[PDB]
Protein backbone atom coordinates (compact mmCIF):
# COMPACT_ATOMS: atom_id res chain seq x y z
CA UNK A 1 0.00 0.00 0.00
CA UNK A 2 1.23 3.52 -0.83
CA UNK A 3 -0.03 7.10 -0.51
CA UNK A 4 -2.19 8.24 -3.45
CA UNK A 5 -0.70 11.75 -3.23
CA UNK A 6 2.63 13.29 -2.16
CA UNK A 7 4.14 9.82 -2.44
CA UNK A 8 7.46 11.14 -3.85
CA UNK A 9 8.04 14.28 -1.74
CA UNK A 10 10.88 12.95 0.36
CA UNK A 11 12.09 10.98 -2.66
CA UNK A 12 12.79 14.20 -4.56
CA UNK A 13 14.29 16.09 -1.60
CA UNK A 14 17.89 16.13 -0.24
CA UNK A 15 18.62 13.57 2.47
CA UNK A 16 19.40 16.38 4.90
CA UNK A 17 15.73 17.35 4.79
CA UNK A 18 14.29 14.08 6.09
CA UNK A 19 17.31 12.61 7.91
CA UNK A 20 16.81 13.87 11.51
CA UNK A 21 19.25 11.61 13.39
CA UNK A 22 22.20 13.40 11.73
CA UNK A 23 20.91 16.63 13.30
CA UNK A 24 23.16 18.59 15.68
CA UNK A 25 21.30 20.98 17.98
CA UNK A 26 22.34 24.61 18.37
CA UNK A 27 21.46 25.57 21.93
CA UNK A 28 20.67 29.02 23.32
CA UNK A 29 20.72 31.03 26.57
CA UNK A 30 18.63 29.29 29.25
CA UNK A 31 18.61 32.43 31.37
CA UNK A 32 16.90 34.42 28.62
CA UNK A 33 13.76 32.68 29.83
CA UNK A 34 11.78 32.64 33.05
CA UNK A 35 8.81 30.56 34.19
CA UNK A 36 5.68 32.33 35.41
CA UNK A 37 3.05 29.57 35.82
CA UNK A 38 2.22 26.02 34.77
CA UNK A 39 -0.45 25.57 32.13
CA UNK A 40 -0.15 21.91 31.16
CA UNK A 41 1.16 18.43 32.00
CA UNK A 42 1.76 15.25 30.05
CA UNK A 43 3.60 11.97 30.29
CA UNK A 44 6.35 13.42 28.06
CA UNK A 45 6.49 17.02 29.25
CA UNK A 46 5.39 19.90 31.47
CA UNK A 47 4.27 23.21 29.98
CA UNK A 48 4.57 26.74 31.38
CA UNK A 49 3.75 30.36 30.65
CA UNK A 50 7.10 32.15 30.62
CA UNK A 51 8.84 35.43 29.98
CA UNK A 52 11.61 36.44 27.60
CA UNK A 53 13.87 38.69 29.70
CA UNK A 54 15.64 40.25 26.71
CA UNK A 55 12.52 41.74 25.10
CA UNK A 56 10.02 41.29 27.95
CA UNK A 57 7.90 39.10 25.67
CA UNK A 58 5.53 36.29 26.69
CA UNK A 59 6.43 32.77 25.52
CA UNK A 60 5.70 29.07 25.93
CA UNK A 61 8.16 26.99 27.93
CA UNK A 62 7.84 23.24 27.42
CA UNK A 63 10.08 21.26 29.79
CA UNK A 64 10.62 17.70 28.49
CA UNK A 65 10.63 14.60 30.68
CA UNK A 66 13.62 12.24 30.46
CA UNK A 67 13.42 10.48 27.06
CA UNK A 68 15.50 8.99 24.20
CA UNK A 69 17.59 11.44 22.19
CA UNK A 70 16.25 10.28 18.81
CA UNK A 71 12.66 11.20 19.69
CA UNK A 72 13.76 14.67 20.77
CA UNK A 73 15.78 15.30 17.57
CA UNK A 74 12.91 14.06 15.43
CA UNK A 75 10.46 16.54 16.91
CA UNK A 76 13.01 19.35 16.51
CA UNK A 77 13.80 18.58 12.85
CA UNK A 78 10.08 18.46 12.05
CA UNK A 79 9.33 21.75 13.81
CA UNK A 80 12.12 23.37 11.77
CA UNK A 81 10.88 22.07 8.41
CA UNK A 82 7.35 23.20 9.21
CA UNK A 83 8.24 26.64 10.66
CA UNK A 84 6.12 29.29 8.91
CA UNK A 85 3.40 27.05 7.49
CA UNK A 86 -0.30 27.82 7.99
CA UNK A 87 -1.51 27.26 11.57
CA UNK A 88 1.52 25.43 12.82
CA UNK A 89 3.11 26.27 16.21
CA UNK A 90 6.47 28.11 15.95
CA UNK A 91 9.68 26.88 17.55
CA UNK A 92 11.66 29.99 18.63
CA UNK A 93 14.67 28.72 20.58
CA UNK A 94 16.01 25.57 22.26
CA UNK A 95 17.70 25.51 25.67
CA UNK A 96 18.71 23.17 28.51
CA UNK A 97 19.69 22.96 32.17
CA UNK A 98 23.48 22.97 32.65
CA UNK A 99 23.49 20.73 35.73
CA UNK A 100 20.87 18.14 34.74
CA UNK A 101 20.69 18.99 31.03
CA UNK A 102 16.93 18.67 30.75
CA UNK A 103 15.95 20.50 27.55
CA UNK A 104 13.21 23.03 26.99
CA UNK A 105 11.58 24.09 23.77
CA UNK A 106 10.61 27.76 23.62
CA UNK A 107 7.69 28.62 21.36
CA UNK A 108 5.73 31.60 20.13
CA UNK A 109 3.18 32.30 22.84
CA UNK A 110 -0.22 30.65 22.36
CA UNK A 111 -3.43 31.26 24.26
CA UNK A 112 -5.88 28.43 24.96
CA UNK A 113 -9.13 27.56 26.75
CA UNK A 114 -9.68 23.95 27.86
CA UNK A 115 -11.79 22.20 25.23
CA UNK A 116 -14.09 20.65 27.86
CA UNK A 117 -15.12 24.20 28.66
CA UNK A 118 -14.83 25.60 25.11
CA UNK A 119 -16.57 22.99 22.90
CA UNK A 120 -19.98 23.22 24.61
CA UNK A 121 -20.06 26.87 23.46
CA UNK A 122 -19.08 26.49 19.80
CA UNK A 123 -21.54 27.35 17.02
CA UNK A 124 -22.32 25.42 13.84
CA UNK A 125 -20.14 27.90 11.90
CA UNK A 126 -17.31 27.89 14.45
CA UNK A 127 -16.90 24.20 13.89
CA UNK A 128 -16.55 24.63 10.12
CA UNK A 129 -14.09 27.49 10.65
CA UNK A 130 -11.81 25.70 13.09
CA UNK A 131 -11.86 22.39 11.17
CA UNK A 132 -10.98 24.16 7.94
CA UNK A 133 -8.08 25.87 9.72
CA UNK A 134 -6.92 22.52 11.06
CA UNK A 135 -7.15 21.01 7.54
CA UNK A 136 -4.86 23.71 6.24
CA UNK A 137 -2.19 22.63 8.71
CA UNK A 138 -2.70 18.96 7.79
CA UNK A 139 -2.43 19.51 4.03
CA UNK A 140 0.64 21.65 4.52
CA UNK A 141 2.44 19.01 6.56
CA UNK A 142 1.40 16.14 4.26
CA UNK A 143 2.61 18.21 1.28
CA UNK A 144 5.97 18.52 3.03
CA UNK A 145 6.14 14.75 3.56
CA UNK A 146 5.07 14.65 7.20
CA UNK A 147 2.44 12.72 9.28
CA UNK A 148 1.36 14.24 12.66
CA UNK A 149 -0.06 11.00 14.22
CA UNK A 150 -1.54 12.52 17.41
CA UNK A 151 -4.46 14.61 16.24
CA UNK A 152 -6.97 15.15 19.06
CA UNK A 153 -8.54 18.14 20.86
CA UNK A 154 -5.83 18.54 23.54
CA UNK A 155 -3.36 19.00 20.66
CA UNK A 156 -5.20 21.81 18.94
CA UNK A 157 -4.76 25.18 20.67
CA UNK A 158 -7.57 27.69 20.23
CA UNK A 159 -7.55 31.34 21.29
CA UNK A 160 -11.20 31.87 20.63
CA UNK A 161 -11.08 35.60 21.19
CA UNK A 162 -8.66 36.05 18.25
CA UNK A 163 -10.08 33.02 16.39
CA UNK A 164 -6.56 31.71 15.97
CA UNK A 165 -5.77 27.97 15.92
CA UNK A 166 -2.44 26.20 16.33
CA UNK A 167 -1.69 22.52 15.90
CA UNK A 168 0.75 21.58 18.67
CA UNK A 169 2.68 18.69 20.26
CA UNK A 170 4.72 17.35 17.34
CA UNK A 171 6.35 14.77 19.65
CA UNK A 172 4.77 11.82 17.78
CA UNK A 173 5.01 13.07 14.14
CA UNK A 174 7.07 11.26 11.39
CA UNK A 175 8.30 11.59 7.76
CA UNK A 176 6.59 9.48 5.04
CA UNK A 177 8.40 7.06 2.67
CA UNK A 178 6.56 4.75 0.23
CA UNK A 179 6.36 1.17 1.49
CA UNK A 180 7.88 1.88 4.90
CA UNK A 181 6.58 0.05 7.99
CA UNK A 182 5.63 2.22 10.98
CA UNK A 183 4.94 1.75 14.72
CA UNK A 184 1.25 1.32 15.63
CA UNK A 185 1.52 2.53 19.22
CA UNK A 186 0.88 6.13 18.19
CA UNK A 187 -1.96 8.47 19.24
CA UNK A 188 -4.67 8.36 21.93
CA UNK A 189 -6.86 5.26 22.12
CA UNK A 190 -10.01 7.14 21.23
CA UNK A 191 -8.50 8.55 18.04
CA UNK A 192 -6.74 5.43 16.65
CA UNK A 193 -7.79 4.34 13.16
CA UNK A 194 -8.58 0.69 12.20
CA UNK A 195 -5.17 0.22 10.62
CA UNK A 196 -3.56 0.88 14.02
CA UNK A 197 -6.10 -1.48 15.60
CA UNK A 198 -5.54 -4.44 13.24
CA UNK A 199 -1.76 -4.01 13.10
CA UNK A 200 -1.53 -2.64 9.52
CA UNK A 201 1.87 -0.96 9.66
CA UNK A 202 2.32 0.47 6.17
CA UNK A 203 -0.05 3.38 6.74
CA UNK A 204 0.33 6.91 5.37
CA UNK A 205 -1.07 10.45 5.52
CA UNK A 206 -4.64 9.07 5.78
CA UNK A 207 -4.08 7.99 9.37
CA UNK A 208 -4.47 11.67 10.33
CA UNK A 209 -7.77 11.86 8.46
CA UNK A 210 -9.30 9.09 10.55
CA UNK A 211 -8.32 10.89 13.76
CA UNK A 212 -9.77 14.09 12.32
CA UNK A 213 -13.01 12.26 11.60
CA UNK A 214 -13.25 11.06 15.24
CA UNK A 215 -12.61 14.56 16.52
CA UNK A 216 -15.27 15.92 14.20
CA UNK A 217 -17.86 13.29 15.24
CA UNK A 218 -17.39 14.10 18.92
CA UNK A 219 -17.96 17.78 18.16
CA UNK A 220 -21.10 17.43 16.03
CA UNK A 221 -22.67 14.77 18.26
CA UNK A 222 -21.58 16.23 21.62
CA UNK A 223 -20.28 12.83 22.70
CA UNK A 224 -16.60 13.05 23.63
CA UNK A 225 -14.91 10.80 23.12
CA UNK A 226 -17.07 9.44 20.29
CA UNK A 227 -15.69 5.86 20.24
CA UNK A 228 -15.08 5.19 23.95
CA UNK A 229 -13.00 2.05 24.54
CA UNK A 230 -11.51 0.92 27.87
CA UNK A 231 -8.68 -0.85 26.03
CA UNK A 232 -7.53 -1.36 22.45
CA UNK A 233 -9.71 -4.41 21.85
CA UNK A 234 -12.71 -2.59 23.27
CA UNK A 235 -11.93 0.27 20.88
CA UNK A 236 -12.27 -1.88 17.75
CA UNK A 237 -15.50 -3.38 19.08
CA UNK A 238 -16.87 0.11 19.67
CA UNK A 239 -16.03 1.03 16.07
CA UNK A 240 -17.46 -2.17 14.54
CA UNK A 241 -20.80 -1.62 16.30
CA UNK A 242 -21.04 1.60 14.25
CA UNK A 243 -19.58 0.95 10.78
CA UNK A 244 -20.71 -2.70 10.67
CA UNK A 245 -18.72 -5.89 10.17
CA UNK A 246 -19.32 -6.36 6.45
CA UNK A 247 -17.09 -3.42 5.59
CA UNK A 248 -14.55 -4.78 8.08
CA UNK A 249 -14.37 -8.19 6.38
CA UNK A 250 -14.06 -6.64 2.92
CA UNK A 251 -11.23 -4.45 4.28
CA UNK A 252 -9.47 -7.40 5.91
CA UNK A 253 -9.65 -9.49 2.78
CA UNK A 254 -8.28 -6.77 0.48
CA UNK A 255 -5.11 -6.18 2.49
CA UNK A 256 -5.18 -9.84 3.49
CA UNK A 257 -5.22 -9.27 7.24
CA UNK A 258 -6.55 -11.78 9.74
CA UNK A 259 -7.64 -10.91 13.28
CA UNK A 260 -6.61 -13.23 16.10
CA UNK A 261 -9.30 -15.41 17.75
CA UNK A 262 -9.76 -13.26 20.85
CA UNK A 263 -10.48 -10.05 18.97
CA UNK A 264 -12.44 -11.74 16.18
CA UNK A 265 -14.74 -13.53 18.64
CA UNK A 266 -15.30 -10.20 20.40
CA UNK A 267 -16.02 -8.23 17.22
CA UNK A 268 -18.81 -10.65 16.32
CA UNK A 269 -21.30 -9.55 13.69
CA UNK A 270 -22.96 -6.13 13.40
CA UNK A 271 -24.92 -4.38 10.67
CA UNK A 272 -23.99 -0.75 9.98
CA UNK A 273 -25.57 1.97 12.15
CA UNK A 274 -26.72 4.95 10.05
CA UNK A 275 -25.10 8.25 11.08
CA UNK A 276 -28.56 9.77 11.57
CA UNK A 277 -29.31 7.46 14.52
CA UNK A 278 -26.71 9.42 16.55
CA UNK A 279 -28.71 12.68 16.45
CA UNK A 280 -30.55 13.74 19.63
CA UNK A 281 -31.89 16.91 21.32
CA UNK A 282 -28.47 17.78 22.75
CA UNK A 283 -26.71 17.93 19.36
CA UNK A 284 -29.52 18.55 16.91
CA UNK A 285 -28.23 22.11 16.24
CA UNK A 286 -24.91 20.73 14.90
CA UNK A 287 -25.97 17.86 12.63
CA UNK A 288 -26.51 18.61 8.90
CA UNK A 289 -26.55 16.38 5.77
CA UNK A 290 -23.34 17.98 4.43
CA UNK A 291 -21.62 17.41 7.76
CA UNK A 292 -22.83 13.79 7.45
CA UNK A 293 -21.52 13.45 3.90
CA UNK A 294 -18.19 14.90 4.96
CA UNK A 295 -17.90 12.68 8.03
CA UNK A 296 -18.98 9.59 6.03
CA UNK A 297 -16.10 10.04 3.60
CA UNK A 298 -13.58 10.40 6.44
CA UNK A 299 -14.51 7.39 8.59
CA UNK A 300 -13.87 4.56 6.07
CA UNK A 301 -12.14 1.33 7.02
CA UNK A 302 -10.00 1.43 3.87
CA UNK A 303 -7.42 4.17 4.31
CA UNK A 304 -7.20 4.28 0.49
CA UNK A 305 -10.86 5.32 0.12
CA UNK A 306 -10.59 8.21 2.63
CA UNK A 307 -10.54 11.82 1.41
CA UNK A 308 -7.17 13.58 1.27
CA UNK A 309 -6.62 16.86 3.22
CA UNK A 310 -6.72 18.68 -0.13
CA UNK A 311 -9.94 17.03 -1.45
CA UNK A 312 -11.38 17.54 2.03
CA UNK A 313 -10.81 21.32 1.91
CA UNK A 314 -12.73 21.45 -1.39
CA UNK A 315 -15.82 19.70 0.09
CA UNK A 316 -19.00 21.76 -0.13
CA UNK A 317 -19.28 21.58 3.71
CA UNK A 318 -16.62 24.34 3.77
CA UNK A 319 -17.99 26.36 0.81
CA UNK A 320 -18.75 29.43 2.97
CA UNK A 321 -15.40 29.36 4.77
CA UNK A 322 -13.67 29.40 1.38
CA UNK A 323 -15.78 32.27 0.06
CA UNK A 324 -14.96 34.34 3.17
CA UNK A 325 -11.25 33.78 2.47
CA UNK A 326 -11.49 34.87 -1.15
CA UNK A 327 -11.97 38.51 -0.11
C1 LIG B 1 -1.05 26.82 25.94
C2 LIG B 1 -0.97 25.35 26.27
C3 LIG B 1 -1.78 24.79 27.24
C4 LIG B 1 -1.67 23.42 27.52
O1 LIG B 1 -2.40 22.91 28.39
O2 LIG B 1 -0.78 22.62 26.83
C5 LIG B 1 0.05 23.13 25.85
C6 LIG B 1 0.95 22.31 25.17
C7 LIG B 1 1.79 22.84 24.18
C8 LIG B 1 2.70 22.05 23.47
N1 LIG B 1 2.85 20.67 23.69
O3 LIG B 1 3.67 20.08 23.01
O4 LIG B 1 2.20 20.07 24.53
C9 LIG B 1 3.50 22.61 22.50
O5 LIG B 1 4.36 21.82 21.82
C10 LIG B 1 3.42 23.96 22.21
C11 LIG B 1 2.52 24.76 22.90
C12 LIG B 1 1.71 24.20 23.88
C13 LIG B 1 0.81 25.02 24.55
C14 LIG B 1 -0.02 24.48 25.54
Amino acid sequence: SKARVYADVNVLRPKEYWDYEALTVQWGEQDDYEVVRKVGRGKYSEVFEGINVNNNEKCIIKILKPVKKKKIKREIKILQNLCGGPNIVKLLDIVRDQHSKTPSLIFEYVNNTDFKVLYPTLTDYDIRYYIYELLKALDYCHSQGIMHRDVKPHNVMIDHELRKLRLIDWGLAEFYHPGKEYNVRVASRYFKGPELLVDLQDYDYSLDMWSLGCMFAGMIFRKEPFFYGHDNHDQLVKIAKVLGTDGLNVYLNKYRIELDPQLEALVGRHSRKPWLKFMNADNQHLVSPEAIDFLDKLLRYDHQERLTALEAMTHPYFQQVRAAENS
